[PDB]
């Protein structure tokens, strides 16, 4: 599969928003995965021990780790599909060190359209929230293929 440049301008324009305040967004993220799929919360050594949203927002660390995810994924999108490298030492450690399913890709991945769509009705309109899809959708792609060569079906 392969975005078009004006797909790939719809996902860079909404990731300018996002940019404004990365860790709020990523907060938001967060907070909506592990409401909409708790086993994912399970995942965290570090996070699995909070029990609210309360708890979630006021967690310097879960924040921390929110702005170091987006800002991967984000300089991922920037690539435009051409993300070889950025997907290599990632699809290591999610495989090996974390155990991350692709189908917890899938949720991270409806967690994200879901806030942008909340957030952004401005420059995530239908049009811009199928091509965030497609970005997504291939992101996973190239990660399952990785996973598969490292000997990880997952
Ligand atoms: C776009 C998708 C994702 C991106 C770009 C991403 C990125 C990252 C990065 C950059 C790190 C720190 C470096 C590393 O260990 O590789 C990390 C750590 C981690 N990731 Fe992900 N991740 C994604 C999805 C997920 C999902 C869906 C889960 C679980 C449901 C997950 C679980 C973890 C865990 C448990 C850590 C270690 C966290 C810690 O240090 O406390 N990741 N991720
Ligand atoms: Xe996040
Ligand atoms: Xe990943
Ligand atoms: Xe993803």
């Amino acid at each position: 599969m392969v975005l078009s440049e004006g797909e790939w301008q719809l996902v860079l324009h909404v990731w300018a928003k996002v940019e404004a305040d990365v860790a709020g967004h990523g907060q938001d993220i967060y907070i909506r995965l592990f409401k909409s799929h708790p086993e994912t919360l399970e995942k965290f050594d570090r996070f699995k021990h909070l029990k609210t949203e309360a708890e979630m927002k006021a967690s310097e660390d879960l924040k921390k780790q929110g702005v170091r995810v987006l800002t991967a994924l984000g300089a991922i999108l920037k690539k435009k599909g051409h993300h070889e490298a950025e997907l290599k030492p990632l699809a290591q450690s999610h495989a090996t060190k974390h155990k991350i399913p692709i189908k917890y890709l899938e949720f991270f991945s409806e967690a994200i359209i879901h806030v942008l769509h909340s957030r952004h009705p401005g420059d995530f309109g239908a049009d811009a929230q199928g091509a965030m899809n497609k970005a997504l959708e291939l992101f996973r792609k190239d990660i399952a293929a990785k996973y598969k060569e490292l000997g990880y079906q997952g």
